[PDB]
């Protein structure tokens, strides 16, 4: 609603939805459907396919208008439109077309040619935002009328399993209103009306979203389990690659804490490569999925150590210790977050 039409488009609108009409009779010809005096999607004649005058005019303006609102939401998309010259509409080159191929009416719909025209990657994701929007417009329009989703396709019980988002979509429906957007979009282009599209913007969830508040859940060995003192090695296999911590914790590590923000638990963060205990530092490389790190403590010189596959992971120097030195206290179990 809040988008308003610029002069060069406002006077070049109604030529852009006769084009693009006659630009979908195309489409209908390409593929096979032929044009007719009735409505009866069996008999395959219909007078859609015949020029906007044959047309009901009902059909014809809602067509307009919906090209409209396509052309506002374009606008909306915080891509800026400019003409390129007078001289890209004062010569309109039209590809001529096979009589097959060609609708009744004399003047060829097919404009300024494909081939010439181009489409950036950009272009081609607005492409997709414009696919994602007609869909959701198509979808709410549905909402008004009461259709609900449904497996099966109903009409009485107005059921359709098209009510998805366009990302599960089914492929034909997505490919032929992708078709027709981007048909049009170049015909924008072929009319010299560039259309330079806003910065691509990269953010990043960091896990931050969560089913319920809470962030993450540790598992761990029961107190009573408490090593106090011996040569000890467990095994922690990661099917993810995510925020995850690994380590030795003592009976009074707190399971609403991070592993390693406080002094209860030694961990290893392969997601940041960091080893955690009253702080992080800079310890190992990055795990993948699959990957199985071993955690070592020997409590009689009290070192702890991991090793990442095999190998033994390292800080910035060469030493192997992930700890140097730690009071017994009270023992330690294997914990995980
Ligand atoms: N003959 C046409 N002329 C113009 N635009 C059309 C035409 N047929 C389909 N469209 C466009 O494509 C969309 C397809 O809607 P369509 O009525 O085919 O959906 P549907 O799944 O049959 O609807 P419902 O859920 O009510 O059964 C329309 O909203 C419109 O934007
Ligand atoms: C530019 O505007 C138009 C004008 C005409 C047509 C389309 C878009 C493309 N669309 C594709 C489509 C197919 C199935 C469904 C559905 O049943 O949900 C919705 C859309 C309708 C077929 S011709």
């Amino acid at each position: 609603s809040q988008i308003v039409l610029p002069p060069h488009l406002e006077r070049i609108r109604e030529k852009l939805a006769e084009n693009i009409h006659e630009l979908w009779v195309m489409n209908k010809i390409e593929l096979g459907w032929q044009y007719g005096p009735v409505r009866d999607d069996n008999k395959r004649q219909h007078p859609c396919l015949v020029e906007f005058s044959k047309l009901p005019e009902q059909e014809r303006n809602y067509n307009l208008q919906m090209s409209l609102e396509t052309l506002k939401t374009l606008l909306a998309l915080g891509c800026h439109v400019g003409i390129s010259d007078e001289h890209a509409e004062d010569k309109v080159k039209k590809m001529k077309l096979p009589k097959n191929y060609q609708l009744t009416s004399g003047y060829k719909p097919a404009p300024m040619d494909l081939s010439f025209i181009k489409l950036t990657p950009s272009q081609e994701a607005m492409v997709d935002k414009l696919a994602e929007n007609a869909h959701n417009v198509w979808a709410r329009d549905r909402i008004r009328q009461g259709w609900t989703y449904g497996i099966q396709q109903d009409v009485k019980n107005r059921r359709n399993p098209r009510l998805v988002p366009y990302t599960l979509l089914d492929d034909r429906t997505k490919k032929s209103n992708k078709d027709s957007l981007r048909e049009a979009v170049r015909t924008l282009l072929g009319y010299g009306y560039n259309l330079e599209a806003p910065d691509q913007d990269h953010a990043a969830r960091a896990e931050v979203c969560s089913g319920t508040g809470e962030r993450f859940r540790i598992f761990r060995a029961e107190k009573t389990y408490a090593v106090k003192a011996g040569r000890w090695y467990f095994e922690f296999e990661t099917v993810t690659a995510g925020d995850m911590r690994v380590g030795w914790s003592r009976p009074g590590c707190q399971p609403d804490q991070e592993l390693g923000s406080d002094e209860r638990a030694f961990a290893f963060d392969g997601f940041k490569a960091q080893r955690w205990h009253q702080g992080n530092e800079h310890y190992g490389r990055s795990w993948q999925a699959g990957d199985v790190v071993g955690c070592m403590v020997d409590m009689n010189e009290h070192t702890m150590m991991f090793t990442l596959n095999g190998e033994i992971l390292l800080d910035d120097s060469g030493s192997e210790l992930a700890f140097k030195d730690f009071d017994v206290g009270d023992g330690f179990i294997p914990v995980c977050s």
